DNA sequence: ATTTAGCTGTATAAACATTGTGTTATTGGCGTTATTAAGGTAACTTGCTTAT
């Protein structure tokens, strides 16, 4: 629950990063999904 | 009758045939080098484009 609460606020980060690559042969939706997959794994490792 | 010409006989000769023997060659195998995939990395940029 704590991880989900942290992730939902950071959902827009993938869209913001996805803007730079929009015509690399991959559509925006799949790029956003890849960004979300990267963000979820990254959040658990980081320590305060 | 006699032999003569006819007939190829089968040994022999020759050729083949069989056996043996060499050779080699390739599969297998092993290891080998080319290759390759994934993990990991953390200032900051946290609702898009994309279009007659």
């Amino acid at each position: 629950q704590a991880k989900k609460e942290m992730i939902e606020a950071n959902l827009r980060l993938v869209v913001s990063e996805a803007k730079k690559y929009t015509n690399r042969g991959l559509h925006f939706l799949d790029i956003i999904q890849e960004g979300n997959i990267g963000l979820m794994k990254a959040v658990d490792k980081f320590d305060y």
